[PDB]
């Protein structure tokens, strides 16, 4: 009888499914393909529903909802490129192991590839990128019911990590008053619509055993690397790290409390890297590790064997290492694998460690980007959370700065895209209801400016400070060639954001010294509101900074 | 010995054979990765260079490039999501033909899939939409310099239209010293660096054969429908079919004087489809058809044969007609297929078009978009191009307007994209030098708001009315549900754009009338420089003057 009926049916079937698998949030673009997905969507009660209107960053509010909520978060879509700008999230999600559910409406096969308005090939256009791809038929009554629920239900159930891209073919017509069509159809699924649970229950666990010779193994001189990993888990893997009496090296995600902070500095130091060549072992808890000495040291270390403990899958070690590569949520692999009490063998390590710190700390009074990452521990919200945007910002806190044990801090550094931070941003915002700090870049901000639209609803007071060094000054840290790095490196754009903030009115602080900047804060943390902090500091000074730091340090 | 240095070589030998095949323009984002490239870039003085932060913005503005020139566009980005972000480009450029040649930073075969920063798998990333993909194999000088030019030159000669996908892998050292490395092998090429042809020449054309049986159809009852073609083609097929007697139903981007304006309405009068029932082939040169009238008059008519001519490849016709599908350039398709003077035959339609018009122009005075689009013909700068945007504004000027023949007019029609307006009309800009009238919605200027930092640049002025209607009022226009209307289609932002010019440096007027809008375009078209005009209107007139100038003319 009537397709928009059928449509919306199919649709239903599609996002109930979705519920019996932790689905709370979906995030809606406009359009007018993507109908019965969205009017399904709309009068499903179990959604709380977000909209924008900048597809890319439609996916990366996603990914932040679903960072922070460890659930998997539902993304709506039209037909077209509307599709093709999910792809960045949806590769960062790839890496780092957030549950993006994207649901795209597509035409149905009749209209594709014969000219057809806002027609494009949909079907396995994200590549390997999701971990699942589900391209849909044209929904027909004759295909059951329990198919369609069945297939959903096999790739949720199955989902370890990562997006799941579910094509979804509709024919018009796509409005109309709801008829009967399609009812009968869905009730074959019987009581199962007043069900909490779904249809197939498939859900395979995956997980690395045991390590039997671990209690051989902790006798030995080890070295512990904490990447990015949940605030409980920082704190534990401290206590555990303290306990074998090995040295850990905590990075700026770890949320472990560094207590060998400024590694960046002192392991550019050679009595660091010759005591560190002592290590028989080293466990690496988290991954995407951030400063480049770690980088590096990881990269040349020669233990008998390098551990990676993860909860995401496949080889994480650049550098290659004989070892191991277990799979495991790091507070269960820790009570797994637990610690005894031992005499630490590091004796010269903790020295130099005070003593970067010293030096980072001694250059506190410049008001610049390298001064700001150092002090950011005194500007964290009470009960509220850190992002930390790419490129410099990320690099100078985790090399400058000593983060509290436990304080959460969230990012984008799976593939460290400067293309979504700001709707990344307020979906972690979202998802936690915390205060919460957001430090980014200028390109960074240029990037994702339209972003400043959702940042208009957040549900506790977020500040966005854009530190604004006017290009992308990292590019004066790496050594790029002095000609072209103006025009085809830094590329400098000479903006201000208060214009920005206007648009959007948002509140908006440009302060020009330390008072202005605590006075900015004190301002802004009254209320559930985004406040704009715009820094605006010399081009070069952070980056010559860590550079002049990172040499005072190796001389120590 | 230098891998730096050798990794130049290798990108050299890539840039140089790209201007033997006609690119003249590259576009550039920053980066490290895709340092080789940009250098070797930098380094050519054939190459006209430009820059932008934003990688989808970056796509776009190539895409308008190639879109007026006509040649292939270079792009250059880096590693990872970088990439991700010229697919929406990519994907426009398939459907409508722009020659995008996409040079994607990579990091080598032995950092893909270990957990380094930055690296995801990129080979295929673009599915299906590149015309061309090469996966370029790490650099060595074990593979002669001969078979990298080759390959390149095997893509870009046999390209008939649409993207290249160039995925080029560079190891690091990226920095230091050019010295001699590469360059014995650099050398092996002879003097083809001196040159000004491809290494190899691989050049056949595709292309459809003369129709024999032609002189028996151009004595048939025959109606001709012009769709996206050059402006010169347009003015062609304007006397091409007024030279045979059949109706021209002329699409706004067809650039024909559209002789039977309105079709979008008189196609709504039953007489007119009762006329055009007689028509015994349609003729239908260039393709993507804006208006929904003359999109179900496509789908319902049953002549003997329809044919679409175009130059790209292809069905185009989304209704299945039994008939022709002929490639080729459309002036040369007529120049092979001539008119014959004949006698015309509808009578109907000649007098129901003048009626709709009369319509529209009982209208004319409300300040409104309707009016607006209506009366754009008046606007149009001298010498100059008109850029239309997507949703209402294409389908207003093309159902209430008569633009003139060989006025050129682009777009943005292959997947009505709303992600890539403003940076496109940017390129389209500096393709030309041509003084430049661009009109887009609100969400439109929204979605690609930070290309208003690419509008600061421009070498002729150019004209952005943006018509801020307050949400996607092309909802208004559908019969979308009203109960979900306003949160999940219309999707209101509630914002002016005064404060993005104002952060940008662009001039800025917010008429309140006609006579204070046409006082903006005095102002604007003196200088070299973008003024954003904003035309505030109320959200659903435009909508509902189109639906009842469609009641009032199929009553006629
Ligand atoms: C979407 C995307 N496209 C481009 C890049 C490249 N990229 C970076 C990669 O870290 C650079 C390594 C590399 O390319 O190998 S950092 C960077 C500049 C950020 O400038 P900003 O003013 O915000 O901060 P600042 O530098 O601290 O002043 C860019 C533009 C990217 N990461 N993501
Ligand atoms: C990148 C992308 N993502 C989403 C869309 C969907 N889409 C449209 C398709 O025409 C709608 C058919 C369809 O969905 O099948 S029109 C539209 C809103 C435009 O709002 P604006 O204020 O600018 O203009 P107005 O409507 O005149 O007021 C959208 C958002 C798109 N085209 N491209
Ligand atoms: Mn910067
Ligand atoms: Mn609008």
């Amino acid at each position: 009888m009537s397709v928009s009926a059928f449509n919306r049916r199919w649709a239903a079937v599609i996002l109930e499914a979705l519920t019996r698998h932790g689905v709370r949030h979906i995030c809606i673009a406009p359009g007018s393909r993507s109908t019965p997905l969205t009017l399904a969507a709309a009068e499903n009660s179990a959604f709380i529903h977000h909209t924008h209107f900048d597809e890319r960053g439609l996916g990366h509010l996603a990914l932040g909802l679903a960072k922070v909520s460890k659930q998997p978060v539902a993304v709506i879509v039209t037909s077209g490129t509307a599709v093709a700008n999910l792809y960045p999230a949806l590769i960062e999600a790839g890496l780092t192991g957030e549950k993006l559910i994207l649901l795209t409406a597509d035409r149905p096969p009749e209209l594709i590839d014969c000219g057809a308005n806002q027609a494009i090939r949909q079907p396995g256009m994200f590549a390997s990128h999701p971990t699942h791809s589900i391209s849909l038929p044209r929904p027909t009554q004759d295909i059951p019911a329990r198919w369609l629920v069945s297939t959903i239900d096999h790739a949720l159930g199955t989902l370890h990590a990562g997006g799941v891209h579910i094509n979804c073919p509709f024919a018009e017509p796509l409005y109309g008053e709801m008829d009967d069509t399609g009812l009968s159809w869905q009730q074959r699924l019987g009581d199962w619509w007043q069900d909490d649970k779904p249809w197939l229950r498939e859900a395979p666990r995956l997980e690395s055993e045991k390590q039997r010779d671990w209690f051989f193994w902790r006798q030995k001189r080890g070295v512990v690397v904490a990447g990015r990993m949940s605030a409980e888990e920082g704190k534990k893997v401290a206590l555990w790290a303290q306990t074998l009496g090995w040295p850990l090296i905590g990075d700026v995600l770890s949320q472990t409390g560094q207590p060998l902070p400024c590694a960046d500095l002192w392991l550019g130091n050679a009595k660091a890297t010759s005591e560190l060549q002592q290590a028989q072992i080293v466990v690496q808890l988290g991954s995407s590790l951030t400063g480049k000495r770690l980088l590096q040291w990881q990269a040349s270390c020669e233990p008998e064997e390098y551990w990676i403990v993860d909860d995401i899958e496949g080889r994480l070690d650049p550098a290659h290492h004989r070892g191991r590569r277990l799979i495991a949520n790091i507070a269960d692999w820790l009570e797994l694998h637990p610690a005894e009490k031992r005499q630490p063998w590091c004796v010269e390590i903790p020295r130099l460690a005070e003593q970067a710190m010293q030096a980072v700390i001694a250059r506190r009074d410049a008001f610049g980007e390298a001064q700001l990452a150092h002090r950011i521990c005194d500007y964290l919200p009470e009960q509220g959370q850190l992002f930390v945007g790419n490129s410099l910002v990320v690099r100078l806190i985790d090399a400058l700065s000593q983060l509290p044990a436990g304080y959460p801090v969230y990012s984008n550094a799976g593939a460290s895209g400067i293309d979504g931070l700001l709707s990344t941003a307020a979906g972690v915002q979202r998802a936690s209801g915390k205060p919460t700090l957001a430090i980014v870049g200028d390109l960074s901000a240029l990037y994702d400016l339209n972003a400043l639209a959702l940042l208009r609803q957040v549900s506790a007071p977020l500040v966005l400070i854009v530190v604004n060094n006017n290009g992308g000054q990292i590019f004066s840290l790496l050594p790029t060639p002095q000609s072209e790095r103006e025009r085809f490196y830094l590329m400098p754009q000479n903006v201000h954001f208060e214009h920005a903030a206007a648009m959007f009115e948002l509140k908006y602080h440009r302060p020009q010294n330390w008072q202005e900047l605590e006075t900015a804060f004190a301002d802004a943390w009254r209320t559930p509101t985004t406040t704009v902090i715009e820094m605006v500091v010399n081009d070069t000074d952070g980056a010559q900074t860590l550079q002049q730091l990172l040499a005072q340090v190796s001389h120590l």
